[PDB]
């Protein structure tokens, strides 16, 4: 696809901004510019608003490609890049507000329901504090989760202009993905009109998409597939970056003892093992999306069990890839501990990415297995499927 070709062209420029975005804990303007100009955030955007409506496979592969160059950029592409997908089935009025003048206007996250929306006439009033708002300095709107206080939805996704919230400085001093600048946001009491909200349960279960009735199969994909897809793709591509870094170093490396690493059977076979695991994650994650897309294109319904199994695969894919990156980092030696070498940055980024809520494994493994035994997950055990 064309976006990935444009990324390949500026690959050296992207790698060129990485150290500085990390030092700043925020993508440099040049780093954000490289992504904005490449069209990466428009991957899943409606064509009406300059977007490409790519197949999920293309989105996933592009994120992985960006992530292998600079983990922070890759991560921001996979998160900020998913927001146009959901907005596609938000009220036409908010899509016009966000993209009407400038198609390249970005939305920040998180969807975590960290806020409280008080229903008032015409909409809601919002108060809360959210964390992990990736790429937020470069966004002009936020898409946030909220619970509804005291005939309305129980939970919402709400859209706010940057004018209506505060980015909290010094709230992203973390071990990895430093360059994402995933700062806290605070809202003291912002009015949010009804047309700038979606009911979160309807987003999850397909009812918001049915109400919008779009013809494009892309926009009828399950939320539980699409939202975690960018995030786990970023983790996968980060580990592919680490592997690439490791290989580049190992080719010339002569070890503490006198031994050339390119002649070391223990280290070389362990590289093969890790590369096999990381590939298994890439293919697995993408296969779910291919198949879901095929069913949606065919007008066939994606079942709860199918969704649950897809989440299971996606979670397992993140974990497999991170563990594989750990195995090669442990064999990279003491020189790989230094900040002046890139591998360690990919390695820490992968671990930061693994801490995201979409990677918690236990409940989903349990719930998907329960559906396979003929049982029905109840209540909270149905969340994020």
């Amino acid at each position: 696809g064309r976006v990935l070709d444009r990324i390949e062209v500026v690959a050296e420029e992207i790698r060129g901004q990485a150290v500085q975005s990390e030092a700043d804990c925020r993508l440099t303007d040049a780093a954000a510019g490289l992504l904005r100009d490449s069209g990466a955030i428009r991957l899943l955007q409606p064509r009406l608003y300059g977007g490409y409506e790519v197949h999920p496979r293309e989105f996933a592969e592009t994120v992985m490609g960006v992530a292998a160059l600079d983990g922070a950029s890759g991560w921001v592409t996979g998160i900020v890049g998913v927001h146009p997908w959901e907005l596609a089935f938000a009220d036409p009025q908010v899509q016009e507000e966000i993209w009407g003048e400038d198609n390249d206007t970005w939305m920040a996250s998180p969807y975590a329901p960290m806020g409280v929306a008080t229903p008032v006439d015409g909409g809601y009033v919002l108060k809360g504090r959210w964390s992990f708002s990736s790429g937020t300095d470069h966004c002009q709107w936020a898409f946030l989760g909220a619970m509804v206080g005291d005939a309305t939805p129980s939970s919402l996704h709400v859209i706010l202009p940057r004018t209506d919230y505060q980015i909290v400085e010094d709230t992203w001093d973390v071990i990895g993905l430093r360059g994402t600048g995933s700062k806290d946001l605070i809202v003291d009491g912002a009015f949010v009109p009804g047309y700038r909200t979606l009911n979160a349960a309807k987003v999850m279960d397909g009812r918001a998409q049915k109400e919008a009735g779009r013809p494009e199969p892309l926009f009828n994909m399950p939320y539980s597939c699409m939202f975690p897809l960018g995030i786990t793709a970023a983790v996968i591509g980060i580990t592919e970056g680490a592997l690439a870094c490791h290989i580049a170093v190992q080719k010339d490396r002569v070890a503490i003892t006198g031994q050339k690493i390119k002649e070391d059977p223990y280290v070389l076979s362990a590289i093969g093992e890790s590369a096999a695991e990381i590939n298994a994650s890439r293919v697995s994650l993408i296969e779910t999306a291919d198949r879901f897309y095929d069913k949606v294109d065919a007008g066939k319904e994606i079942t709860f069990e199918e969704r649950a199994i897809g989440r299971r695969t996606q979670i397992a894919a993140a974990w497999r890839a991170v563990r594989a990156a750990d195995e090669i980092f442990a064999r990279a030696g003491g020189g790989a501990l230094h900040y002046k070498t890139p591998m360690q940055r990919f390695w820490r980024d992968a671990h930061a990415g693994l801490a995201h809520a979409v990677h918690v494994p236990g409940p989903t493994n349990h719930a998907s297995a329960l559906t396979q035994l003929g049982g029905e997950p109840q209540g909270m055990m149905r969340a994020m499927i």
